[PDB]
């Protein structure tokens, strides 16, 4: 199944142009090690004549350090997520939100999270498809790192796949620490609740999903 479309080609073009202009940059967390080599390899796929598959494009966006760059992959997964199998979409959604949570944790006040959640509603993402919300269960699901997922996703890179697994494990562990005393569950609930309150959407607590009213 072809894993790109006009939408993802536009998104690739935009991030390639920003990277060439130095307008976006890798987040300090991914500057060294095997995870850096992933970044480096994806940046060369960007520059190559071959179109970047949505899964690779989402991963690259998710390693950047600005609010717009982290929102774009939520949009891509919401709008173009039919390019992916459900397991890859789930893993990627958790990957992106985990990286937003970890970056948000870098300043007091939760502005990055608030800005991203607001934009999800401002671009009416749930209007066009029911939008999965982040949850601490999703974010800390270490069981999503199956050896099949990792071999499939990273197998073709000249990188130790187990070192990739361990770095993602580290992210999961760090997120778990942020949820001491349920602090992250609360801040997720409150942010989303607050942005959504008077907007034309209901939160379907059954499926932790946002639906258009």
């Amino acid at each position: 199944k072809i894993q790109y479309n006009l939408d993802t080609i536009d998104a690739e073009k935009n991030i390639s142009n920003k990277l060439k202009k130095g307008e976006v940059q890798i987040c300090k967390r991914f500057k060294n090690g095997s995870i850096r080599e992933v970044f480096n390899i994806l940046v060369e796929e960007l520059k190559s004549t071959t179109v970047v598959n949505l899964s690779d494009l989402v991963e690259l966006y998710s390693m950047l350090d600005d609010e717009e760059s982290l929102f774009i992959p939520l949009r891509l997964l919401s709008v173009d997520g039919n390019l992916l199998n459900f397991e890859v979409k789930k893993f990627l959604n958790a990957l992106v939100w985990r990286r937003i949570v970890l970056l948000n944790a870098s300043n007091e006040g939760d502005k990055l999270l608030q800005h991203i959640v607001k934009r999800v509603f401002d671009e009416e993402l749930p209007k066009n498809n029911d939008f999965p919300l982040p949850s601490v269960d999703l974010l800390c699901d270490k069981s999503l790192l199956t050896p099949e997922y990792i071999s499939e996703t990273y197998g073709r890179f000249p990188i130790d796949q187990n070192a990739i697994r361990e770095e993602i494990y580290e992210e999961i562990s760090q997120v778990e620490t942020l949820n001491s005393d349920n602090s992250l569950e609360i801040k997720l609930h409150s942010t989303i609740g607050s942005v959504a309150k008077e907007k034309n959407y209901t939160i379907n607590y059954e499926t932790n999903t946002v639906e258009y009213e």
